[PDB]
Order: C-alpha cells, then structure tokens, then sequence
C-alpha cells in the first residue's frame, strides 16, 4: 500500500514468502522471482497467470548468474530470503549453508557495490533474517547473524541505497520437540507487513524487529490432538529451547517504535539505554486459553 | 610432559601464543609455524637458535600453499591460531575475518580429509577459538563459532583423528573501555596448559573450557594508577559487556571434569542435564582485594 | 535382482527416478542419495525410514562436494540422473543446463580419474540419457549428448571401470501440444531395468537403448478425455514434433540384442552395417485401439 | 561494399577464414585479429604491411584477455571462429572443444552484455557455425550446435546488437573417407559473402544458410586423379556420411530469401510451413560431369 | 609541496616508506593505506590522530578487495610498495613474492583499466622497484623487474593515466656480509623525494632513477665497531655483491637529468647513446673517510 | 644413447627441438607430445609413422588438463619446451608470458609434488631454458629466469627426483638487427645433446650451460649475400646487444666440466671462486674467416 508502482526482485521468492509477497503486491509492482527450481517457477506462473510475475532460474551462490539478472531487471528493491527449510541439516552440511547464505548474499550485495553505476533505480535492499540469529548457537542461526552484519557492512560505506534487515521467529503458517520448548507466535501475513514496514520505516543499516506474544509449543500441540495422539521426539541437534529477538547487547543501541523495534546499526555511537534486556520467547507467554483464542481468531 | 618426540605444526604460531607454545615444547619436539610476516620469522630464529624450530612463509586463506605446506610436514599434530589482534576492525572489514577464520579453517580441514592418505602422522587436530564464539554478538565471534562447527563436523565423519577445539577468555600476558566490563582471568601458559590438556585428554568433537575466576576491568585498571590516570573510552563496536564460556544451550552437553570442562559434540545424543546454566564473567567475580593478590603472585 | 549387497550412489535421486530406484534396490543395498533439496531428503527418509538410505546435501555443480562426498561413500556403483524437469526453460536458461548437466558429469567424471587410488570399491558408472541427445534440436538435448560422449572418453583412457550409459524416451509414471507428435511408450520399472541391464549386461563405452512401441500424443489425450475437453498448446521452444532413439550415423555400430541395442562406443572400429536407419517415434505407432490395451494394462 | 569504415574484430583470424576477411576488407576498414599464435601474427603483418591490419596475441579460453582486448578495441563489428581444424580428435579431447568453442564463446558474448556501456560502437555479432552443428552427432558438432542457442539466446535479451549466425558446409579452399560420402560444395570467397549478408540482412537472433550444390567426395577424388591412386581410408570417429544444412524442426520456422535462408529465432512464434523437410548433400547432388564444369570454372 | 589537496593511496605504506610518505604528506593530504596488519594501523592512528588517515585491511593479492577499495577511494594518486624486507626467503618461497609482486600489482593495474570510467580522479600510478630488478639475479629482483615491464605496458596502452617507476638502492634508516659488497647509500628522505619528482616529473612509462654515491659495506660497519666486535657471515641465497641502477641495455634508452636519470620505455624508438654504460655500485666509490663525513651529516 | 627404453613426455614437443628430440628418441623409446595446435599433431604423425609416437591436445596453462596428461601417462622423464617463437611480442602481451612460462611451469611441477604417489616412474625433469634468462632485461627472459628459480626450488624440497635446467643460445637451425650484435653459435643437434647430458650427468638443482663460440651477426649475414642484399632493421623492444650465459653472481657457483659448465643450486652454500667472470657472446668471439669454415662443416 506504500509500495506501489516498483520493480521488486525477490531471491528465493518460490517458497511460502515469495508467494505471499506476490500475493500481496503483483496487482501493483512487477515482481521477478530468482531461485533454483523451475518446477515451482511452472506452477506459480499457472496461478498467478500474470506478466507481471517474471521467474529466473539461478542459484544465489552463483556470482556470475546473479550479477547478469540484477543487472537485467534494474529493480528498485530487492528482498533476499533464500535459504534451506530443516535449519538442522546444516549442522553436518555447513558449507551448504555457508554457500548459499553468505556467499548468496555476498554475491547480491557486491553487485549493489560494484555494478552501481548500472543499477539507477535501486533504492532499498531488504534482507529476509531470524531469531536464530540472536545469540546464534547452530551454524544456520551463526551465518545469518553474518549476513546481518554484512547488511550493516554495506549500509556504512554506500549511503545512497537503503539496506535494511528484518528479523523474525516462527511463522505458523502429532509431534512435540520438547514440553519446555518456546516460540515466538507469528503469521505469514506479519511477515510480509514486517518487510514492508522495513522498506519504507526503517533507515539504513538497522535491523527491525516485530513485537510478539510467545507461547509454548505444548500448549499448541495439545489443542490440537483434541480438535483432531503426540510422540514426544527429542531436541534436534543444534537446537535451542527458546527463540531470542533482541540480547542485551543489542538491546542497548534498540529504538522501540510501537509495534516494532529498530536495533541502530553497530557504528551509530548512541547509546539508547544501559538499561539491557533481553527479548525473548521465555517471557511475556500467553496462557493455554489465550492460545486458544488466538489460533480461533 | 605428555607431548614428546611428536613434530608439532602451528598455523599463526609467530604471535604471543605461537612463541610460548615454541619456549614450551621446543626442547622435545620439532616445531613448525606457518605465517604470512618473515620478519617475525627472523626474530624468531635469532632468539630460539634450534633447528628444531622451522618457518614457512604463507597465507592461511591460500588452499595451495596450506596443502602443499602439510603434505610436506606430515604432522603429527597441528594447531590452528590464525586470526587478527584488533577483533572490533573485523566489523568493517568482515571479508577479511570470513577468509582467515573461516576460509583458512576450512582449507587446513579439507587437507586432512582428502589428503589423508599422505598424512601417516596426523593424530591430532586442535582449533583455538574464544569466549567471543559463544553466544557471538560481533562477525569475529561469529566466525570463529562457525569454525568450532566445522571442526565438530569433521569430528563425525573422520574417525581416526582427533579434532578438538579449546575456548578461553582473555590473556593478560591509562584506558578504560566501561566502568561495567568484566573479564575472565588467565595467564599465556593457562592457554598452552589447556591446548595440551584438550590434545591429550579431549575426546574428538569436543569443545574444552578452562574454569577460570573473573575480574571487574576497572578494578584492574585502578590498581595500575597507584603502582604506576584513568580516561574512560566508549565500548567498541559489536563489543559486549562481558564475557561468555559456556550458553544455556552447550550447558546441558557439558561434562565438568574438574579444572576443566568438555563440551560434547552436536552429534552426541546425551543429555547431561536439564537444568540449563550460563558460565560467564558476570558471576564469581573477584574482590579489588582477591585481583589484587592474584596480580601479585 | 543381479544387483546385491553393493552401495549405490545416485546424483539427483529424489526425484520420480531416484525414488523408484530406491524402492527397488533398498531391501539388499546401501543407498546414497546426492541432491540440493532437503525438504525431499525429510519426507524420503519418513518413507523408507530404513538406515540404508542416506541423503547427502549437495549440488552436482559443486566440484569439491561432489568430490568429498564420492570419497566418503566410496560406492560400488554411481548413477547420475539429476537435471531440470521443464527441458524447454533451458533455452533462455542455457549455462543453468550446461553447469548442471556437462559440469556436474564431468565433476562426478574426473573424481572416478583422478581419485581413482581412493575408489577401491567403484566398479560401474551409469549416465542417464534421453531420446533429446539423439539428433539434437535443444540446448537440454545438445547438452546430454556431449555428456555420453564424456562417458565414452572415460571409456576409452579407464579400463578398469564400466562407464555406460541408457538413453529413453517420455516416461508415463486436458492440454495438447500438437495433433501429430509422436512419443515412446515406457514405465517408470522399465526405466530401472533398463538402468540395471545397462549396469550388469552393458560393455564400457556402450549406450543402451531400449526397444519400444510409439504413440500419437493425440490418441492418448483423446483417451484421457473419455474416462474422464481438451486444448491444444503450440510446441514449445526447442520442441521436436517426434523422439528419436538411434540415427543413422549411430545405427551402424548398434548391435541389436533382442530388448535392448547397444550402441558400440565410437573407437571401435568395427562396422555393423552400411544398411543404416533411423529408430523412432515416428515409425511403429500404436492404433488408438492398441494404445488403449496397453494403458489399461 | 556495404561493410565501410568499420572497425571489425576477428576471434581466430588467423586461418584460412580469416585471411581472406582481411584481404576483403583491409581496404576500407580497421581489422583487429585475436588468436594464440604469433608467428602467423608476424607472417601476416609481412603480408598485407598495414597499419589497419592489429593482431592481439590470446586465448579466446581467456575471460580477462578477451574482455580487456574488446574494451581497448571497442569494434563496431565482432566476428567469431575460433576453433580446431581436425574436428575428429575433439571426440577423446573433448575438454579441449568444450572450452575453445562453448567457453570461448560465452566470453566473448559476456562483455558485450556485461561490458555493454563501454561498447559505445559495437553493432553487431557474427558467429561463424557449420553444417556439423545441425542434428549433431559428434562432440565438435554438439559443441557448435550449443554455441548457436547461446547466440540466439543474448539476441533475446539484449535488444541493441544484433545477433546472428551462419552454418556452412566444407570449404575447398590421394585418400578417399568413403565412396558414399556427400558434402556441399563452397568456396572461401562464398563464406565471406555469406558472413557479411548475415552481418547486413540477418536479423538479430537468425541463423543464416547458403544455397549449395552438393557432391560426392568420390566424383571429386576422382578427377583429381586423372589431372594428376586412390586409397580409401575409413569413417573416422565420429563422422557422418552426409552434410546436414537445415533440419526437419528447423525447416518450420525458416524463411526463404534466393540465395540464403534465414532460420528464425526459437522464441519467434512464426510457424512458417507445416510442411516440414531436411537440406542435406544427399539431395540434389552433381553429377561428376556437373562437378567437372563447376572444379574447372 | 607540489603535492597539495591530492586523495594519496598506498599500498603497504604501514612500513617505513609509508610512516615517512605520511608524515610528508598528511598536512596538506588524505592519505589512505592498504596493508593486511591492523595491529600496524591502530598504532599509526594513535602516532598522527588525525581523520586524513584512512586505513584499509586488505591483501594486495586478492583482486576483490583490491578493486572494491580503489572505487570506494577514488583517488588522485596510487603509490604501490607492497612487498616483503627479507628478500632472500624468496629464494625457497618463491609463489610468495610471485603472489605479492606481480599478481598484486597486477590486481591494482587491472582495477585502472577496467575500472577507468569509475575512477573520475585517478591521475598518477607509481610502483616503487628497487636496484635488484636491474639484471636480476634472484627471484625477489625477477619479480620487480616483471612489475616495471608491467607498468610500462599499461602506460602504452592507457592514455590519459602517468604510469612511473622508480628504481632504488638500500635506504640507511655487529655483522657483515662480505668484505667485497658494494650498496648505494641514500636516506628514507631521498626515497620519499624521489617518489614526488617521478609523480611531477617522471613522464609514463619511464623508470626514474637517483643519482647516487657508493660504499664498501665493510667501511660502514667497521665506523660503527668504533663509535660502539665485527662477525663475517656468508652471502646469503640469492644475493648479489653489488647493486646495480642502469644496465648496457637500458644505459642506450636513459635521459640524464642532473639529480635523476629517466629510463625511456621501452616501445619508445628514441636512441639515446650507442655508448652503452653500467651505473653500479661498484664505481664512484666513497673512501672510508668521505663515508664517515656523510654519516656524520 | 644413454637414454633407452624410457617414456619421455615433452610439453610443447610439436616445434623444432620437439621434432628432433622425437627424430633421436623414438626409435628406443616411447614420445608423448603435449602440445596445443592439433594440425602439428597431425603432420607429425603423418611424417613418423609410429604408435611410440602419442599427441595430447592441451595447453600448459590449464592445470586440470596437465595433471590429467601426466598422471595418464606415468612418464620416467618430463622435458619442459613450451614458449612463443617471437620473443619481443611478450612486451606489450605480458600476460600471455607469464601464463605460458610460469604458470605454465608450476602446473607441472605442482603435479610431480601434489600427485607423486601417482608418479612411481618419474626420474628427471628437465627443464628448458635461454641466454636470455641470465641477467634478464626482457619480460621473456625475466619470466625464464623465474622459471629457472622454480625447478631449483622443487630440487630443494623433493629429493627422489632429479630437476635440471639447460640454458642455451640461438640455434642456427637478407636482414640486419644491428652491426654491433652478438650471438652464441650452436646447431639443433647440440641442444638436443645438452638436454640428454643433463638428464644424465647434471645433479638435481643444477642449471647446466654449453661451451660455445660466438659470432658477430654481421659476419654471418654478409657470407649469405654472397653465396646469394642487407636491410639494417634496428633493434627490436627489449632487445639486448649481446647473449649472456653465466653471470658474475652465478660463476662464483659454477663448476667447469669441459665441454659444459654446470651452475650449483643457489642452496649449496659451496664458492667454487671468488674470481668472478661473465660468460657472453662479446668474448671468443669467431673471425669471419672461422664462421665461414664452421658454417660450412
Ligand atoms: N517459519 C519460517 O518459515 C521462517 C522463515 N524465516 C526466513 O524466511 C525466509 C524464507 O522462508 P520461506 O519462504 O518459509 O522458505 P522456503 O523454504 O519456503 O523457500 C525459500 C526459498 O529459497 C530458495 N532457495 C534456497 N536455496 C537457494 C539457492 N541456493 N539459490 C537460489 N534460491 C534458493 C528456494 O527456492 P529453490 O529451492 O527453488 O531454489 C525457495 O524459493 C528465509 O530467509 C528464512 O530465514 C525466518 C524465520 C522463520
Ligand atoms: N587474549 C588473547 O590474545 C586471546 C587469544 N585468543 C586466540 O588465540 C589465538 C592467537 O592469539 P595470539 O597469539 O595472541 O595472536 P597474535 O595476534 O599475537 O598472532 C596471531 C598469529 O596469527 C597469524 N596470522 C594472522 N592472519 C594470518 C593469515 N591470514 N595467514 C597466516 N597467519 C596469519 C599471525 O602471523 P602473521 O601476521 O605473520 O601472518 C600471528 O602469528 C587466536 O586464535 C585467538 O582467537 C583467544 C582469546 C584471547
Ligand atoms: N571447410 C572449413 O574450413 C570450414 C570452416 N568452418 C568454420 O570456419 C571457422 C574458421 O575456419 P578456418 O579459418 O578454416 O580455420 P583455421 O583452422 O584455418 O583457423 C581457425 C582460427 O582459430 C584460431 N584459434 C583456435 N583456437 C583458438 C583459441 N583457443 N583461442 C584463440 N584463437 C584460437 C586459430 O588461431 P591460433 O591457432 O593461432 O590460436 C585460427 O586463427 C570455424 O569456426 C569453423 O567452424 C565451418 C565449416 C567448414
Ligand atoms: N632499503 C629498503 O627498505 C628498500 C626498499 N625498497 C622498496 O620500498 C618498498 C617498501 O619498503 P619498506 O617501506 O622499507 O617496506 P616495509 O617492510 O617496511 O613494509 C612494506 C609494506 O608492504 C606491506 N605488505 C607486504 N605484503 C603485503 C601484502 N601481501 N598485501 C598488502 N600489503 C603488504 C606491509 O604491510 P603488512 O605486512 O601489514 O601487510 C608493509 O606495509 C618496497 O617496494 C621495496 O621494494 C627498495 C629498495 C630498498
Ligand atoms: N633458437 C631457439 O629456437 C632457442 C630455443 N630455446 C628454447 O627452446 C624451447 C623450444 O624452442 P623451439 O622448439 O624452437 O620452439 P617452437 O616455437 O618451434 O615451438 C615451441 C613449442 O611450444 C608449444 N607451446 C607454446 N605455447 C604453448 C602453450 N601455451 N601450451 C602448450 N604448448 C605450447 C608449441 O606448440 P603449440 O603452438 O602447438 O601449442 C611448440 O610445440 C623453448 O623453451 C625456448 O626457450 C632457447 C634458446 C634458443
């Protein structure tokens, strides 16, 4: 609604995001997906039935591939959120999520640098985070904290580009991990209205951060085998009990702004408050019953 | 004591570490460090005038030079300790602490797999890392807890050598950054004491952490000014307010074995305990008094 | 059934293929599956949920995984079958097709050459081809034929491992392209066993071709329209009206065995015959009344 | 006569090809010739003694080289032939043919696309194909087949060069293949004709064929032996019988102009003739008296 | 002090040259360094605390972070001095100064050339040689010599950038090599001029040279074994018992201009004198009473 | 004579030495040529008649493609020849230089160290090179005068196989560079022998030079204009006056045998004499009288 009228570029926009965002603003902007499999590119063509909707097979590790099409397409914002869905698996695959996460995103972002001259409508740059990142303890949730870094890299030393990041928990849209485990409750729709709010609040080189209720995954799981037995599996390698927003070092340099939050970039020298804190999925957790209603509505 | 007879390889062994480890273990044992600036390389041979002691010129993000440099030596352990002194310049820089952490890890691991067959003698791998690595909050911290993943990988897929990792805090061996900051405390032969006790008494896959007490910094700092005033500089950038050695997440594969603790790897199923911890430098802090007496002896 | 007890290594199996391969050979093999997706590594490994089938995170492309991954597994035999599933997208697309299908082959390829010492178990090489290398008309279809030619060169400097390859048309397991296109008729099981004829009755350096009856499409979606209107699409780009298995240049080195002929490799000088001919879709074709025998059946 | 005042660079104008390019068209215009060996640098300065004639020693394999001496020369006119003469060891070098041709080739169409706003003068691109390209059946055939999508494919993205390709058979400018063999017969001075036609009336994206008589290469061999034995050798590998200049799914989207045809781009939804048909040496051949006349004029 | 209000990379300037050009330059001058040791760029901050002082971190070697500095910069003038001070472990090291010297300085020239359109301001490129690059005689000197041709070659080629070279003997700011070694004697200050003399005066692609007194090594040291006993060791690997400035062959090519000579490049027809000449070390020699005289001021 | 049922592959085996080293070998040994004009390939097959005789397509520049040829090929003994024929083109086409000669030769000397255990027959590697390398003033020799130091390098770290280099002259086998000019005189067959005398007799790491006469290239032009007038074209860019064969640095390291002196490793702290001489073409230099009675016999 504030976007409108754009050429948006969106890498790795075949998944459950990319859709939605194409949902949400193809019958206003032109919108070209870059990923690997055009079996999705097929059948998201067949639903949207749009020129507007342009696909471009290529691998976000690929430098010269990805250069080619940002330089083709000229866009004036780009969102990068591609990325594997079982964050575990990289835990004895790491290069592949090294490749694929920070040499994609070093990739994108070196072209924004380098080929700036050739790139006159770029105005923002949004990269897709999470909550894995804040005080990452698995190697998925360690290069996406790298990506943010290289984000606000980039947001120093080129000033005529907005870059931004977002970062959020787990989007909802019988088994149970584990009966302590947490998470942060959001919808796909949040997301979206995150990134969008991003793009056009947040300033270059911060980190935007949605406000949300958590709740346990006990509670969800349980409401479920009544509507419709649960197995209890262990944690996962690498897996964490709980999903972390903001750390208290983060905290210190974080301007809360209603229903987001903006984490200033490491080399603004403000100090917000001493006061640190951390924002996390173990505090503020709705009850069964508020749950419920929730899941309802 | 219990690393004799054995040719030890050093990847950054020409700094403050690298030169004790050589005043430790030159007397015994064939020393070989690998590093980019030959003038240290000089003055290294001038002062230990042995044989013993041997230096090669190159870069740790050089694959080339890496493999050639091992196959040559064929080790019987090797010592990864690669990385820059001024940790806060990486958050500006940060391709240049992705390619001589991350990088130069991967290429001396990657010699060890595929170069197997012409390394009769690799017995040992150890990789030092930092409290920076654990809950990282800055690109050097970042990077180095990706490295500690990759070793741990390794670890599950090459079962005849042994690849540890060792985590410590700062060496000792007028300026204030923050009236707030703590620090653990440990001395130059502290980290060479823990690298031979992770060598020797590690198990593969393992992280080792030293029990180390800690210190307030201004309570250091204050003893100074008297023996020997104080200007109050800003925290650096991506710097925290303390230091971490183990999260809640590692605290429940711990296994406490005295003055040390063993990390178990990711891959390890065992659950130590649930009731989770946090090991770090804002808890058993020392009096001025007890700093004080430490100092001194 | 003539393939026991080995450990099958297969690029790209987890797709209609792969998965059908899978189901065939798992109940007396190892299986390694080698693919970029993980989502169909989760939901394979939910079906089968069998330890000998193992799923390796890695794009063929990717020299140094394909390479570290063959070494690790150390198979008896390798199968590569991966590629994009809209042959008519690689058009505009073409280094997409040409990485994925002439590089990926001759990364898989040059491991079996130069880490040959370290395979002590590879005996069998299997490329999986298509009627599209044959004549080619399309980037896809030119691409595949320079890979057979790659297997037939290894052939030819590699005595000691049997490279071959199989070559097939549409297999089976309302819209119209075009009233008079002709395609084969195959299974998915004659698929597998044309792999494991190949594999156990294929000489190094040979290209496999099944023997098969034809279709006009037309009859076959006229069919479909009955149990269950029909559009009729134009060809696509790069498409051919009819699928060609032998030309005339290869019929005279193709020794005829009953289901199967097998295309001699090039460097054999021997002549066959002079009367040569063209094995295609074009020739042979089903009545729409025997076309609906063999569908029912 | 329509090529005047124009700076025309030749990739491998070192050969037959080239010389007489250079013969033609010194006169009016700026030859720059790219190729590997400088002793036919030197031999050719000798010959024609222009200061209009400039060779640049390099790889067309040669990314840097090939893109640093297009910017430098900034043509108005590019020209491609580099590849083998002996077409038939490609097929156990294939690496060899792969790279020269496909590599080469894609360097050179890179910086013209990447490179763009630096080539203010470049106007058009002419690929120099070959009869071997069409229904390809050996390496270097399939290689040169590949090379034509990749032509036809930048003519479909960048909209201000035009793109075009010829396909021709041998040029003429004792041993005996085999007594059935066909081939078209053209002269050296009849390839130039066509690749400045091309460069004139082509449009971006064709491909362009010459309207030839054919032969039996027995009938020629013949004569020659009564102007002046004959062994007959055998096929070599990879040989086919016959030239093939259009094909059956070519033939349905080609245009006749007189003397050339003009095959339309793939992604040109012109159906031009359903009537489909092949142009190949095995029709419309010479008789020997025929070919007499023409040998002899 | 005809250098004002001018943008001055350096690449290595964290050494003794670099600490001199700055403290020459920095009050009327931007000055950003480019080497790969931080702990050198924080004590040089500290040293001149002033903004004008840009550090980079970065490797001449990697072409990427070369290219990204020079167009973030965008500066007046590029001094490169990048190089290792023990010349002699080249000589078992070689890759190392390969790397260093001729690949760096080519990652630097290349940036001036493909990058020109980027660098509005660039107007000066000067490579800082040494005497050991005239008739070289060990690797370290091969390479120099190989860096000089590579400067003249840009200059023939890239109009409208001064491209110089300047050629140096040993700078001045107990043991002995040799009783028989001969050096040039010239100061940190000398060095620093003459690099300001071959910007303003130097024309491109010349090679500038000083004019210099010389002395018996064996003079010096037994001077300072009286103000202040005197070991012998051997030559070491590699090196040469005098320096020499101009050879015969570049004496025929040399424009003597009073305090500097200018060496003409070499694509430059111009004949100087036939009377070719050596200008070494090893003539117009100081007696050990004139070197004393010298020291003393 | 003394080299008898060997394979001998030679890089760059398709010129003059190439030709004459496989006319004198070949009937007691196997020859594999690797070289990259497949014309020359041809001709020579043609010419020799004999399967001992083997030809790969490749350049020395492509490392993939050398380890590939010489791990096939398993060789007892490898001789380095690969160059261009017009020395002063490298001038101003450095690159092309460097590639060929240096990297050129690393590639191949990387594969006898990194693929060793893959080479059980390799005995000697030889390695040649020119005058032009000593005291070098050109690109072309400086690049030998590196490569000379690299094969010294390997004889240094791998000491179960012999590295030698020979250094020569002009081989013999109307116009006027300068009257003054200077050349060593020696024929095709003398290089031949000098490479044969190497391989046997020179120790690893030394660079063994012939004992020849020289001429005034005057002299010889005047005798051809008479048997059979003269252009004095000048000197061409980079051109020296003179051959030199030994420098004063390297005659301090040379050891006289008779009719060749070989040069000691640079490592050998041996002084063989302190009574320094160069070795050139300006001294012992023929009479018209004597070349004409030499040229004749
Ligand atoms: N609950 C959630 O789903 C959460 C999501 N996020 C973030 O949202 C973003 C996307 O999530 P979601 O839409 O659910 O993800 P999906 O798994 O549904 O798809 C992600 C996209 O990335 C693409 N992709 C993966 N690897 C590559 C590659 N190497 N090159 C090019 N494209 C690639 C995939 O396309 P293809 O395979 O065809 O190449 C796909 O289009 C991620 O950045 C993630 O961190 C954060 C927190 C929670
Ligand atoms: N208080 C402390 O000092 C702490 C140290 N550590 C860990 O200890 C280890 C070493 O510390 P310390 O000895 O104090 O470090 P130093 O700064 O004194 O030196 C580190 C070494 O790394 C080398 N090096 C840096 N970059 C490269 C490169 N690209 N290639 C090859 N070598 C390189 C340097 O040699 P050169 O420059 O010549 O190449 C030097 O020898 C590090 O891993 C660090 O994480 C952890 C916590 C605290
Ligand atoms: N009858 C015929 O001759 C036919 C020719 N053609 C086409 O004509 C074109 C040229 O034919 P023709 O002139 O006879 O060929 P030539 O064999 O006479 O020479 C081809 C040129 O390519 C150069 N070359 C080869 N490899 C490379 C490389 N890697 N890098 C740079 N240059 C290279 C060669 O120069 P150098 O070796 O010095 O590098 C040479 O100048 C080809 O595209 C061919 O497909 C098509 C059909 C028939
Ligand atoms: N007597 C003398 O000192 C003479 C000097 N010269 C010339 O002067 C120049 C510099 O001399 P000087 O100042 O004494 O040298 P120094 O040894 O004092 O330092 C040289 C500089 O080069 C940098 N450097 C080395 N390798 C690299 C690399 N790979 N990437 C980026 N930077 C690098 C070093 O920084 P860092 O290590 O932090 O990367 C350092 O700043 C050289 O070109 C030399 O040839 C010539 C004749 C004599
Ligand atoms: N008077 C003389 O001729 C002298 C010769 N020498 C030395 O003798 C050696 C050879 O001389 P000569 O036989 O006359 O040389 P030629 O010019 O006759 O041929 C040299 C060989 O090198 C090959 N070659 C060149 N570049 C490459 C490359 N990039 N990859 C693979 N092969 C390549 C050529 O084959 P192709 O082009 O097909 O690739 C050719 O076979 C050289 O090392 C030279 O330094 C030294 C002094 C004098």
């Amino acid at each position: 609604s504030q976007i409108n009228d754009k050429t948006i570029m969106i890498f790795g926009g075949s998944g459950s995001l990319g859709n939605r965002l194409i949902e949400t603003y193809i019958n206003n902007n032109i919108i070209v997906n870059y990923s690997r499999d055009e079996s999705k590119h097929w059948s998201m063509e067949l639903k949207y039935k749009s020129d507007k909707l342009k696909n471009i097979i290529g691998d976000i590790r690929d430098f010269e591939k990805v250069q080619q099409s940002i330089m083709r397409i000229n866009p004036d914002i780009i969102i990068i959120a591609a990325a594997l869905k079982h964050i575990d698996r990289c835990e004895y695959e790491i290069n592949e999520c090294l490749d694929t996460n920070i040499k994609g995103l070093q990739n994108v972002l070196k072209v924004t640098e380098i080929n700036r001259s050739n790139l006159s409508n770029l105005k923002a740059v949004c990269f897709v985070s999470t909550d894995k990142a804040c005080s990452p303890v698995n190697s998925y949730g360690m290069s996406k904290a790298i990506c943010e870094t290289l984000v606000v890299e980039k947001s120093k030393y080129i000033k005529d580009i907005k870059y931004v990041c977002v970062r959020y928990g787990n989007v909802l849209n019988f088994t149970l991990t584990h009966t302590s485990m947490t998470r942060f409750i959001m919808t796909l729709d949040d997301s979206v209205k995150l990134i969008e709010y991003a793009i056009i609040n947040g300033n270059s080189g911060e980190i935007v951060i949605p406000k949300l209720n958590s709740m346990y995954i006990k509670d969800m799981i349980e409401l479920f085998a009544d509507k419709y037995p649960i197995v209890i599996t262990g944690l996962r390698s690498g897996e964490r009990m709980y999903e972390s927003l903001i750390n208290d070092t983060q905290s210190m340099k974080t301007v809360p702004k209603g229903d987001y939050y903006h984490i200033l970039p490491t080399y603004d020298p403000t100090i917000v408050t001493e006061e640190f804190y951390e924002y996390s999925s173990k505090q503020n957790i709705l009850s069964k019953q508020e749950l419920e209603n929730y899941l309802n509505q």
